[PDB]
């Protein structure tokens, strides 16, 4: 287990994320699925050239799993995948840019919901989540376990669990007054206005 320090302007952002007052949470589950959906492109464009890349698996989805027992919602796709240097330092250092143009925008009125706009829409996950843990696999690289319920830091380390072939899980460990993103039906309502066009099959798990 190796534990680092967001750069200064992500834990800023996250603790805004947490902190402020904003009752349209709901505006998460896009964020991640559009961040699904970008991965399954991706994957998709580079095996036009290189069909060796999809060895790893064919099929191109996107998963939603609801476990009440844990308290987790859990976002999984096919993707492309993170590799270690992702998770450690190249998608953070993409994200301060994006981090310091979305918080300057928050005043001239942005709100939270426009976060996507700003290549940060992960940060999302903390509207609801009080810990989220990322199960990536890049083909180029070996299975990763990230995690953070913010505070400053983040771990990751090589992960043990089931193999996941290739792509990415997102386990959102929910607050408990979030378990309503559980719920069948409050999933199916979202995702049907947010998420209605995405060109991935979508399947919602059910209890
Ligand atoms: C361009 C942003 C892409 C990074 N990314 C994201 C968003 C993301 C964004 C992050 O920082 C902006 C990040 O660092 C903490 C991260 O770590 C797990 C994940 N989701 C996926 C996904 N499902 N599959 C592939 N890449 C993804």
């Amino acid at each position: 287990v190796e534990t680092f320090a967001f750069q200064a302007e992500i834990a800023q952002l996250m603790s805004l994320i947490i902190n402020t007052f904003y009752s349209n949470k709901e505006i998460f589950l896009r964020e991640l699925i559009s961040n699904s959906s970008d991965a399954l492109d991706k994957i998709r464009y580079e095996s036009l050239t290189d069909p060796s890349k999809l060895d790893s698996g064919k099929e191109l989805h996107i998963n939603l799993i609801p476990n009440k027992q844990d308290r987790t919602l859990t976002i999984v796709d096919t993707g492309i995948g993170m590799t270690k240097a992702d998770l450690i330092n190249n998608l953070g250092t993409i994200a301060k840019s994006g981090t310091k143009a979305f918080m300057e925008a928050l005043q001239a009125g942005a709100d939270i919901s426009m976060i996507g706009q700003f290549g940060v829409g992960f940060y999302s996950a903390y509207l609801v989540a009080e810990k989220v843990t990322v199960i990536t696999k890049h083909n180029d690289d070996e299975q990763y376990a990230w995690e953070s319920s913010a505070g400053g830091s983040f771990t990751v380390r090589t992960d043990t669990g089931e193999p996941m072939g290739r792509g990415t899980k997102v386990i959102l460990h929910l607050k408990e007054d979030q378990t309503e993103y559980l719920e069948e039906r409050r999933i199916k309502e979202i995702v049907k206005k947010h998420s209605q066009f995405i060109g991935y099959p979508i399947t919602l798990f059910v209890e």
